[PDB]
């Protein structure tokens, strides 16, 4: 085998959103933040907001998150690169990632390209926190 | 000349480390990962993880993986024996070997015995990811 989650970097999921899918293959993404306490000061505009937290704890909650990817890819062209972080991308934003992962049979997992966003939502704010075209809710003084 | 980088059988290097040296000269080795992306879900134990993408990238990255290795093999014995490895060994882990070697001066390489193990990290993990003691963050899910 080879893996089924990777490493995406900021720079990359910037180019992806500036221009409208991924670049080679054109296609579509979904950024799915999975931040509870530390939500609060900016996310990344367009992406859906699943608290790992509760995703662990309510079951209905994941299967929402997992029917609504599923839904969106069935939309559009080729696999839907869904894109997981938290803080940092240490400890939650990989295990949402595994967490959905487990929940994907063989023909959904072959529809998706599963991604953790290097650095989190930190690295992200760093460079892209001033942009309001791709940072939504920024407050640059939460992070002084 | 016969050549300066040969493929090393994962069964070679599980065996090098151990017995905490190669084979026939009883040297010293170090494992060097170049996957970015792919590295998520285990890596070889002990080894330095060194993106192939930065190495090219950066220069001064690639002058600090050769520092770095430099420094290894003048506190062993004999050339130090390096062994680049990506997921699959046919593009990176070469592309890097390539990268390192020409970095080397007459001497440099003299005290070097340059690797690629052959399979990659997707063929160690079919036979050693589940022993922690030679896998290192080993994430079954990942490799279903
Ligand atoms: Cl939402
Ligand atoms: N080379």
């Amino acid at each position: 085998s080879i893996t089924n989650v990777k490493y995406l970097d900021p720079t990359e999921l910037h180019r992806w959103m500036q221009e409208g899918h991924t670049t080679t293959l054109r296609e579509p993404f979904q950024v799915v933040d999975v931040r509870g306490s530390d939500y609060m000061g900016g996310h990344i505009k367009d992406g859906w907001h699943y608290a790992y937290s509760r995703l662990k704890q309510d079951p209905e909650y994941l299967r929402e998150l997992k029917h609504r990817l599923l839904e969106k890819q069935a939309d559009g062209r080729g696999a839907l690169n869904v894109i997981f972080h938290c803080m940092l991308s240490q400890q939650r934003g990989p295990s949402a990632a595994m967490l959905l992962l487990r929940s994907l049979d063989t023909a959904e997992l072959s529809r998706c390209r599963l991604w953790v966003l290097r650095g989190g939502f930190s690295r992200w704010q760093s460079v892209y926190g001033d942009d309001e075209s791709v940072t939504a809710g920024y407050l640059p003084d939460l992070w002084r």
